[PDB]
């Protein structure tokens, strides 16, 4: 459940502790977004594919948000997602992006969700928030949600392909087994 290769605007994060973060273009700047808690103070050194410095950051709750306009790599324009947005989600992480899902007051990951500070985000492109302390997203305000188990029958609302039967597919313990059909697309996946 992740990609070979980091995308491009992932980054490395490091402050007093070890983190992650993505550099985005947000309402016509670029910045990078992180976990607070791996900041020196409010200070990291953030380094990417021809990219090596210090940043500062605007600092809420343990989410973290600093204007990087030295950054001349791939800066994938994103907004802050919609209030209530539900959906497919993406982490990026350090070792390569990993799919899962944010449905109401959870998140669902397929993997571990990487470094804290990795970034989350839509099927649209838009910033959910960043992985921190399996785990919790937290959104640009410094609300939560908690990463939890998901229902196996919740978890196919979100994929598409015709139901099949799962047959003889591991399922980790993260995954509440409440029926044993599945989208083509879901049961391509876990079978991966």
């Amino acid at each position: 459940f992740r990609t070979q290769k980091p995308s491009l605007n992932t980054v490395n994060v490091v402050g007093s502790s070890m983190g992650s973060g993505g550099v985005f273009t947000i309402d016509g700047k670029i910045k990078c977004v992180t976990a607070a808690h791996v900041l020196t103070g409010n200070s990291a050194r953030v380094s990417g594919v021809g990219f090596n410095q210090m940043l500062d950051f605007d600092v809420k709750g343990d989410f973290a948000i600093a204007d990087c306009p030295n950054w001349q790599g791939v800066a994938p324009k994103a907004q802050f997602c919609e209030d209530g947005w539900t959906g497919r989600a993406y982490w990026l992480t350090s070792s390569g992006v990993e799919p899962g899902v944010i449905g109401n007051g959870f998140a669902f990951c397929f993997t571990a969700c990487g470094d804290a500070g990795s970034p989350v985000i839509t099927e649209a492109g838009e910033l959910v928030g960043v992985h921190t302390g399996g785990g919790i997203v937290t959104r640009p305000s410094g609300q939560f949600c908690n990463v939890k188990p998901i229902k196996l029958s919740e978890l196919s609302e979100f994929f598409a392909g015709p139901k099949v039967p799962l047959g003889d597919v591991k399922i980790g313990s993260h995954i509440i087994k409440d029926t044993c059909e599945v989208p083509s697309d879901l049961c391509a996946l876990l079978a991966a």
